[PDB]
């Protein structure tokens, strides 16, 4: 059929439940993929069916480094051409994030998890979605890679390894017309469990207007660097961080 | 009300695109120019019949001197004048040509004209753009730097351009810290290759499209303008202190 | 009271230079290798020869795996047997071959490539700051200049050497309390493929513009020495392009 | 004979440790000032105290002018007619202070102070350099800034020059490596605080340093230019060197 389809990885909640209504909102048909979050993915895709009927599929999947990952990423991008018949955008979302100090899960677990999540599984599926090929790719990365959190060596390892694959992907796949770029937030949802104290100690280091992204900001990004008002852009990352970044210790 | 925007440069090329799209989205818009009198006044034409008095021209040079600033000011004062309100600057003008270290301008108007319209006349426009502002919620208020991909792999002999560009990313992430309270955003969009100088042969324009990964071609102007317009809507209002590459892949090319 | 490194991938070229400069320098070595092992040998014999019991060699797969967190302990606690102390880590060691994206498996891939440039250094990283408890301690991990303007094809090396700049960041943070820095060398191009035909080497060599030839081994260990040295004690976090202005060439 | 080094703002602080440490190393110097005469000269009767005739001072502003060109002209021409040679070139030189984007000196004056010291007077001294030239290991090094990408809020101009700098070294490099001429940076994040700075806003520094808590001392940045000048950076151009004790690291 005519309209585009994408598919979004942990798109059950939060930041990646905005991207797949945003892009269901523009005109795409969606896979939600989601890991542990079934409850939230399958109300997900029931709203979207009531708005648009058979527009909205789910797919499970973990997302974990692993000898079987391969596959799983190949059966997430057979899903969508399963349910919609073409692949249009993939957006690489699902993210583990805790610590990882150098001075419970074993060490190999938090490699898996860490390295699986933020950068092998999005190879994976970029690779996937290539060898079944405005086509495009959007990486979720994070502006504060070069600043990182204290104790986080593997999530930081896993993004900076992100960087890579969408230079890496924007330069190879160019020849394919699959444009391959990051959106890269600050400080967008904290955690809901997060102190309020907590909280806005971040908010207030936020330059512009002292507070987070909404997922809804970081969605807008995402939907530009699909749309036809970035058909030239490919390998770029844009930050979408209130000038956080940008603010010395 | 309509908002209403300043681009430099404006008269041909991408910041003619720019002004375009800005008019196409609603905006007013000042047409800055240097020496294209008749083309500022062309576009401005065919604005003002599209939309009744929604476009006039400022004319000014930008090469640095003692009196730039009161030039900067000048523009943005014109926007004021015109449509009672300034929304949107566009930093756009730049000189671009080489300066070799080793060997009928002198160095120092070369340094005035490269780092002048690259650097220093962008930072006054901006501190004026700023102020004007303090004599004023639904406000979107920003400033959009047409920087340069290819900053970190510089064309052979064009020290101070580059020098000049560079000086634009620092101006965009200083500018951006500092203006933050005040609600304006201050971003960049970072052309590779888009439209080719005039006075470049064939064979030279084919080499350089030949190197561009996503469709070996350069960008067209409106595809430079449809990052600035996106980076000046409401789909960017957490959007500050980046800098978009518009470059489909150039830079990520090595040797 | 010589201090004692370990250099992985030390047997040949880099890593082999890496050693010997360190031992020159007056550190006792550990060689690590994973198949070279008639090179490494002999190196460290040539290296005992100048001043015995300085350098032993230590086998090691560093390739992904559930044991090779074992592996990497393993590499650290010889050092601290040979010469009871650990004071420099230089990651060296690597995998670097094409993964295009359209008879190894890609898990396979995966584990050789992240394995090497990223989650062995991480591991060595952590085994060598825990075993820390008793100067002038620093690693220096073997990055590379052209992370950002990439080899076509490599993807999931030019992940590896991303990771790579990701974990000196973290680790220089991290471990900058306990006196630890943790520093970089990114070379652009040094000794070319040894699978790599005559006319192709001289292809890169002519990109380069300071002297249109590839930096020896030795002048990449110099920034090695350098980071390692007194003459570098505030400096942690950092990358030494080592490139002859390789990555400033466009397109 | 021995190499000889031009160092700028060579009277004081940063400049002065860079111009003792290639002295040490074997350099003949020549000490730029701008204000600063009656330290540069004490700084010369030392190290000539050490070996005759291995200091020479030069007065000038680097303020942006059109005289500026001329001005750099002749620090390069000073180190020629001391000592037959100009090996090195380390721009240390730099005006440092606010220059609020939203309301003394006029703001044309201060484009022309901090854009000057720490962008064009680099530029117009590496073109005399390289034209004075055109076995041997001519560098220049650059005092870069480790925060250029987190800067001071409200100093707008001086990290413009700052950046302009970082263009400089890639460009001069690029475009000198033909000529044999290495051009490289040395990014300091805190070192010596300034003189007016309060006791306590010192400290407030220090503690972000992860690194030992402190700032560096200038004999640190100066390792870092002997490094970058030595036979054992022969192969390094275009690099800056961040020596932060960790400072660009931290987050917010
Ligand atoms: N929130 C921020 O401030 C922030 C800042 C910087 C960057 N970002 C990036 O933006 C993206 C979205 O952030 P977010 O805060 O919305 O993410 P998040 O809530 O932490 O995680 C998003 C989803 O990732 C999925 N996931 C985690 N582990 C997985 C695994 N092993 N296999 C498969 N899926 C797994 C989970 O799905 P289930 O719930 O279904 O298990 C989860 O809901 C992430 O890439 C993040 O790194 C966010
Ligand atoms: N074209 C590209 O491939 C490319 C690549 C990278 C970056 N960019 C950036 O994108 C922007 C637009 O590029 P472009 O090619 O359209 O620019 P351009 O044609 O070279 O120049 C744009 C305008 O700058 C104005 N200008 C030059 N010197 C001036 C001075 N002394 N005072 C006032 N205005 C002056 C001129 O106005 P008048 O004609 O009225 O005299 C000119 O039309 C520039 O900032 C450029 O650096 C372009
Ligand atoms: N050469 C260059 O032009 C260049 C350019 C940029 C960066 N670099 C970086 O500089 C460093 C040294 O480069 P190089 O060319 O000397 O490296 P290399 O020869 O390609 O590899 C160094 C050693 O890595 C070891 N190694 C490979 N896979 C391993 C595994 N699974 N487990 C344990 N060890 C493994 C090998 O040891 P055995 O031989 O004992 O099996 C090999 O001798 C590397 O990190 C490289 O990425 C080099
Ligand atoms: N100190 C730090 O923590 C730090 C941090 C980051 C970067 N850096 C960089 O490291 C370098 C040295 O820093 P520093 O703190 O030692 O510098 P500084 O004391 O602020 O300045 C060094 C010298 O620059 C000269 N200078 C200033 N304006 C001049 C002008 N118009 N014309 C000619 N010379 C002029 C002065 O010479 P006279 O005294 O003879 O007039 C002054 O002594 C600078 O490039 C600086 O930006 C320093
Ligand atoms: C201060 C803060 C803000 C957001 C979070 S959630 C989060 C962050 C991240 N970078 N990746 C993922 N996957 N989830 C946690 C702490
Ligand atoms: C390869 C090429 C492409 C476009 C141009 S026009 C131009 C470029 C630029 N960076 N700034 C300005 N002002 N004009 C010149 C050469
Ligand atoms: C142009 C060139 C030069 C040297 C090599 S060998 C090499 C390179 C690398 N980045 N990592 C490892 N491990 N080995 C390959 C290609
Ligand atoms: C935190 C701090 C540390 C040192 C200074 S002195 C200074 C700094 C600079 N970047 N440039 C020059 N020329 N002087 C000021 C503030
Ligand atoms: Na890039």
């Amino acid at each position: 059929m005519e309209a585009p389809a994408a598919v979004v990885t942990g798109a059950a909640k939060r930041i990646g439940r905005a991207i797949a209504v945003k892009l269901h909102q523009t005109g795409y048909r969606v896979v939600i993929h989601y890991h542990n979050s079934a409850e939230a993915a399958v109300s997900l895709a029931d709203e979207l069916n009531k708005e648009r009927s058979n527009t909205a599929v789910v797919c499970q999947a973990d997302l974990t480094n692993s000898n079987v990952l391969p596959a799983s990423c190949e059966e997430i991008i057979n899903s969508c051409f399963r349910a919609f018949g073409r692949c249009d955008v993939l957006v690489n979302n699902a993210s583990a994030f805790y610590p990882t100090p150098l001075v419970g899960k074993t060490v190999e677990t938090q490699v898996a998890e860490l390295i699986g999540t933020n950068a092998i599984a999005p190879f994976l599926l970029t690779m996937s979605f290539a060898q079944r090929q405005n086509l495009s790719i959007v990486n979720l990365c994070d502006a504060m890679v070069d600043q990182p959190c204290m104790a986080f060596s593997l999530y930081n390892m896993g993004k900076h390894a992100l960087v890579g694959l969408t230079q890496s992907a924007a330069l190879e796949l160019a020849p394919y017309g699959i444009r391959v770029n990051g959106v890269a937030p600050g400080v967008s949802l904290l955690p809901v469990a997060m102190g309020e104290e907590e909280k806005d100690k971040w908010r207030r280091k936020v330059p512009l207007g002292r507070r987070e992204a909404s997922a809804e900001q970081i969605a807008d990004a995402v939907i530009f660097l699909v749309s036809g008002s970035a058909q030239y852009i490919t390998g770029s990352i844009i930050k979408v961080d209130g000038g956080l970044s940008l603010v010395h210790a």
